[PDB]
DNA sequence: CGCTGAGAATAGAAGTAGGAGTATGCTTGCG
């Protein structure tokens, strides 16, 4: 219908995207924030867009996220005890006499609205089950824990609950259902967070195994809502998500049947599992990458996987009651028209005799994953129709069909190699440099300026990537110390290069203090790094490992790894901080685009700069700029931040394209902030042949 | 202290129901 005019739709320190062509918008606000009051907005009739309540409010705003507050917490105590909790504030949970502990008892909030780590539990075995706890933000109504009684979760208002809110003890003694959190709007999952969750919960650890049965099959059942952004460019990117999917359960050593079926208002079946063909991978990919578009209606679709899962013998055929069925279902709308989808579920559920007996509830037999996309998404009706199986999660939104696709790149990135360059798993379990394996610590002592903390990056086994003003020669060898993985000991040092181009004297009798031009250095350590879970390399520019990273073909040349990292736009950018011995990660944006000059018109203000004529004196081609507070309010770099890589985060690789140099004014522990406060750095794309030679035998395999 | 038969309300029909609703969830005016 009509559209409505944007005349005021901005949101203070954020951006927001039209969808459903223009009747719709989402606001999306930086890291650690939210839209206030409310993230979405509908075009009105009347021309104007739908009002911001909370109470009408003039202009929507970006505010800090808090972390819930614990309704309670049974048979013991928590502390600090407070209504809610700023970001990147710990709790500790202690039990009550005579109780035991289980699940994480030093939670943290982290940037994304939830609790690092996961729920604590005071238990002692006063009951038939195991205490099924209360997870951070629900209200747990029931405390017996004896045989079939029951407990209920309610979450809070205005918050959506994702998972069970009735589990009964089952015979055993581990619960029914699956453990329940609360959502609010903007809350996205994130790609690592969603591999790691899907890939365990599909498979058993013994590397992970896929548990079928003796004589036992698997048919795998891949449903996409076509109806809008997923069937977009002829389901391009549900194809590649698709197709890593087919290879890495493909790689577990089964022969699973596979179905594909698409639906905007129709299921359209493209493979079904009675075809012959439906358990050669590979003839399933290739008629995958086969698939063409052309009101959303589920229920067809999976009335079609009903219908594939259905058998017209007299009675049953063979081997029913050993094959274990998938569903996989893409969707990013999911207004359930065209009827209840949960009566087919529930049919299905029939059809596998499962939940019609109490020694064979074959819940192991039927697993229903679904992935949300987009902000328009029914929390409610993916989480009815997803399963909910005790340790395990099968709901997932996520925020683009690009976030998507980095889910399965993630999962097929998982079991390549320690090697493999900006690779990072998410674990249960993880550490702070178990996220950040190539940072390296450099420690320069001299008081004439001072403990010098610069940081570093591992770019291969003997060479360190770092800033060249850390650095001096009248800085000794034995002054000079390396720490990775975050361990106690320092590292021996060979040589330390310094770009031939460099000077920090300038231009100096020209009137200026600091010439940060090709500001990057090379530590060659002595030994060699033993890479592990905590010491990793981080990927390069123009090494053909990026180019396996950024999924290109072997013929790629580096200004085409220019223009896919480093773009004419506000680059998202990221890089780690030091904050009492956390570690971090700030995330920024490159001002590339139109904003490129409007950032480095902000180096007047740093030091000795206030009577430079030309600003591209001390600004040349070889710099990025990031901070300000447009498009959003950047993180500042601090003192000890110098050196480090400034990375970019895509298909689930990390990739360094800068080194971090010099700032305009020195903030650092912040927060009302300047505005010219910009951070510049090293662009890795214009010290290349420095790079290419110092490092030509390190087995990067430059381009 | 009684009718409300028409409108509001983050959208917004049109019934009339102390309805409903993707983050929530109602009242006009008449002694």
């Amino acid at each position: 219908q009509g559209s409505c005019s944007l005349e005021g739709v901005e949101i203070k320190g954020g951006s927001f995207r039209l969808l459903q062509e223009g009747q719709a918008l989402e606001y999306v606000c930086p890291s650690g924030f939210y839209p206030y009051p409310v993230q979405t907005r509908t075009c009105r009739s009347t021309g104007s867009w739908s009002t911001l309540k909370t109470k009408t409010v003039r202009k929507a705003e970006c505010r800090a996220i808090h972390c819930p507050r614990p309704h309670d917490f049974e048979n013991g105590e928590y502390w600090p005890r407070s209504p809610y909790y700023n970001v990147s504030d710990e709790i500790s949970f202690h039990c009550y006499d005579g109780y035991t502990l289980r699940g994480s008892a030093n939670r943290t909030c982290q940037v994304n609205g939830r609790w690092s780590g996961q729920t604590a539990i005071c238990d002692n075995g006063a009951g038939y089950c195991s205490n099924p706890g209360i997870p951070i933000g629900t209200r747990k109504v029931g405390s017996q824990y004896r045989l079939e009684d029951s407990v209920t979760y309610h979450c809070s208002r205005g918050l959506t609950l994702r998972g069970s809110q009735r589990r009964t003890c089952q015979e055993g003694g581990s619960w029914s259902g699956t453990e329940p959190s609360c959502q609010d709007s903007f809350m996205y999952d994130t790609p690592q967070e969603v591999a790691e969750a899907f890939l365990s919960s599909l498979t058993e650890t013994i590397k992970r195994k896929i548990v079928l049965d003796p004589s036992g099959s698997m048919n795998i059942y891949l449903v996409l809502d076509g109806s809008d952004s997923i069937g977009a460019s002829n389901f391009t990117g549900a194809k590649k998500c698709l197709v890593n999917l087919i290879e890495k359960v493909a790689s577990y050593g089964v022969k699973p049947r596979y179905g594909l079926v698409t639906y905007a208002t129709y299921p359209k079946i493209w493979v079904k599992v009675s075809e012959a063909d439906s358990s050669n991978a590979d003839w399933v990919t290739k008629q995958l990458n086969e698939i063409n578009y052309e009101g959303t209606n589920t229920k067809k679709a999976l009335q079609a996987v009903y219908s594939m899962m259905s058998w017209p013998d007299d009675v049953p055929p063979e081997g029913w009651n050993r094959t274990r069925h998938v569903i996989i279902l893409m969707t990013d709308g999911l207004h359930n028209m065209g009827g209840d989808p949960i009566t087919v579920i529930d049919e299905i559920r029939d059809l596998l005799y499962i939940g019609k007996d109490r020694k064979n509830p074959r819940e192991d037999y039927l697993d229903v994953y679904v992935f949300g996309v987009g902000p328009l998404v029914n929390q409610v009706n993916i989480n009815a129709l997803a399963s909910k199986k005790d340790n395990e999660q099968h709901v997932f939104k996520v925020k683009d069909m690009e976030n998507l696709e980095d889910v399965f790149y993630q999962m097929i990135d998982e079991s390549q190699s320690l090697s493999l360059c900006g690779m990072v798993w998410e674990h249960r379990k993880g550490t702070d440099y178990h996220k950040q394996p190539w940072q390296a610590k450099i420690s320069v002592i001299r008081p004439s300026k001072g403990h010098e903390s610069c940081m570093g990056a591992v770019v291969s086994e003997y060479f360190v990537l770092t800033a060249a003003h850390c650095f001096t020669v009248d800085d000794k060898e034995h002054s000079i110390k390396v720490s990775v993985g975050g361990e106690k000991r320092d590292l021996e040092i060979e040589v330390v290069l310094f770009h031939p181009n460099y000077n920090i004297n300038g231009k100096k009798e020209a009137g200026i203090p600091e010439f940060y031009d090709y500001d990057v250095a090379l530590i060659k350590l002595k030994n060699k790094l033993k890479y592990g879970q905590t010491i990793r390399p981080i990927c390069l520019p123009c090494t053909e490992g990026t180019t396996r990273a950024l999924r290109l073909p072997p013929t790629t040349t580096c200004q085409q790894q220019k223009e896919e990292l480093l773009p004419a736009q506000d680059i998202k950018a990221l890089f780690v901080s030091e904050e009492e011995k956390k570690l971090t990660r700030k995330e920024v944006y490159i001002k590339n685009g139109d904003k490129k000059g409007s950032c480095e018109r902000d180096a007047q203000y740093a030091p000795g700069y206030d009577k430079v004529k030309d600003i591209s004196e001390v600004v040349t081609p070889r710099f990025l700029c990031t901070g300000g507070v447009s498009p959003y309010a950047d993180p500042n770099t601090c003192r000890g931040d110098s050196g480090g890589p400034l990375i970019v985060h895509k298909r689930s690789r990390f990739i360094q394209v800068g080194v971090i140099s010099w700032g305009v004014v020195d903030v650092c522990k912040n927060k009302q902030v300047p505005a010219h406060a910009r951070d510049f750095h090293i662009n890795l794309f214009q010290v290349l042949p420095w790079l290419k030679e110092k490092l030509q035998d390190e087995d990067l395999g430059f381009l």
